[PDB]
């Protein structure tokens, strides 16, 4: 007898196929059967008529490393239908590094002395001992490795440092990390050479992990950063994941046509994947960058002047008698939201076949970018249903089946008998992102319930208390 059967709904199984009327039976942490299950005994038959039952959403791009430990309910994600998170992106992982004041953007994961895990394995052990509501697929970050090894970061690593970083990278993979990420765009790794990155990431082929990257540049020199990424993939011979793809700055609007053709061509000869969030504004550390600071900029938090949270940077700069660019140093460390992308490029990137969905949410931010709470429903409702950017089954595939395949999360991402029961029940007609820039923490509409490994984690718009998540390995 099944524990429960979700009956009367439409299943969108994650294989990019139109939905079909069918029930879904669960037994323990597995999907037992799918189809007309009226003849199967079950302890509960949950009416989900009018709803869609799909695989739980896998957030391909998170910075939930620390949040998973500090807020095990993971409300920002489970209230959106997310059942699994990929952590340690853009070269930023919580472990391995014991440091009381890590260099930005590492501070985006910190709540005060959070960087206390000396070994990557200590971090994973802490997650297993006190599981979060979602599953976690963790990567180790190259910038974190740099901060842990190099006394001085504004230079290339020596052979000995490279040996030290590679050793850490290898232990992490050995412990269960699913890959290694980089973020040469940022200060901690701006002086890292392509060869340093390659040497440090060689353990990837031995352990079979992926190389994920916040490319060195995403504007004027994006072709060069793309070629560097492709080159790295060829030298390591592992799959590469291009993080939050975009063309930023007015001088680059419209160039998504050019970038997607380069990526498409590369996919024909080597293993390449990419993800993106559905918004025209980005968000990270406050940084002296001519392009990031060209348009509207909002402060998400600020250490020296906390009362600046939520304020427009132009106003702050003007009142301090400077350009946004010049006022940045005296406000650091801080976080910001940057409106530097164009809707047409974002739509093109999202619609591009292989693009997976990733939030890039920054959960510790005082006044966060709404992507943290609205990413997935925004794709399902606004883009798929309201704008018809793709049919619902394809939008679902982009956050379930596709993603599970690229990160190698076996037996998840599909509503198939024998697979784990990570599931979402949503209303296709009302599902929507409620979070806005003005109110970035509003709970999404149309998400009925969410199950992780067969246990309901979200019901009646509330965390159930089930710490059902598991640390996953690729
Ligand atoms: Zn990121
Ligand atoms: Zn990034």
């Amino acid at each position: 007898p099944f524990d429960y059967i979700l009956s009367g709904g439409t299943v969108i199984d994650g294989t990019n196929a139109p939905g079909r009327l069918a029930d879904v039976g669960v037994r323990g942490d597995r999907i037992a059967a799918v189809g007309d299950l009226s003849a199967s005994s079950a302890r509960r038959r949950i009416d989900v008529a009018g709803k869609v039952v799909s695989p739980g959403f896998i957030d391909s791009h998170t910075h939930d490393d620390n949040y998973l430990l500090k807020h095990r309910d993971m409300t920002p994600k489970i209230s959106q239908g997310v059942t699994t998170v990929v952590t340690g992106n853009c070269g930023i992982s919580l472990a391995p590094l014991a440091h009381a004041n890590p260099p930005a953007p590492l501070d985006l994961l910190d709540e005060g002395g959070s960087f206390r895990f000396a070994r990557f394995s200590d971090y994973l052990e802490a997650l297993r001992a006190a599981p979060p509501a979602v599953n976690a697929a963790c990567m180790v970050g190259h910038s974190t490795l740099r901060a842990a090894v190099m006394p001085d970061l504004r230079r290339e690593a020596t052979a000995d440092e490279i040996q030290a970083m590679q050793a850490l990278a290898d232990d992490a993979l050995a412990s269960g990390a699913i890959g290694i990420s980089t973020g040469a765009f940022y200060p901690p790794a701006a002086h890292a050479s392509t060869e340093e990155i390659i040497e440090v990431c060689r353990p990837l082929i031995t352990h079979g992990g992926v190389y994920a990257t916040h490319m060195r540049d995403e504007g004027e020199h994006i072709v060069q950063a793309l070629e560097e990424t492709f080159r790295i993939g060829r030298e390591l011979d592992v799959p590469v994941v291009i993080s939050h793809h975009k063309v930023m700055g007015k001088l680059n609007f419209g160039r998504s046509k050019e970038t997607l053709a380069l990526i498409e061509a590369a996919m024909a000869s080597q293993d390449v994947s990419l993800d993106a969030y559905p918004y025209v504004a980005g968000s990270t550390m406050l940084k002296q960058d001519r392009v990031l600071l060209a348009g509207r900029t909002l402060i998400t938090w600020c250490k020296p002047y906390p009362e600046l949270s939520g304020r427009d940077l132009e106003e702050i700069a003007a009142e301090r008698g400077k350009s946004k660019y010049d006022v940045v140093p005296e406000l650091q460390p801080a976080g910001a939201i940057y409106f530097m992308m164009d809707e047409p490029d974002v739509q093109r990137i999202l619609a591009f076949g292989p693009t997976m969905i990733g939030s890039a949410g920054l959960p510790h931010d005082e006044r966060p970018h709404p992507r943290l709470w609205g990413t997935f429903p925004r794709v399902l409702g606004h883009y798929s249903r309201d704008l018809g950017l793709f049919p619902l089954e394809t939008a679902v595939w982009k956050m379930t089946g596709l993603t599970a395949a690229k990160f190698g999360l076996a037996e998840r991402g599909q509503v198939q008998p024998g697979y784990y029961a990570d599931l979402v029940v949503f209303d296709p007609a009302t599902v929507a992102d409620s979070a806005t820039f003005e109110h970035p923490t509003e709970r999404a509409a149309g998400i009925h319930s969410v199950y992780v490994n067969g246990a309901a984690v979200w019901e009646d718009q509330s965390f159930t208390g089930q710490h059902a998540g598991r640390v996953l390995n690729r």
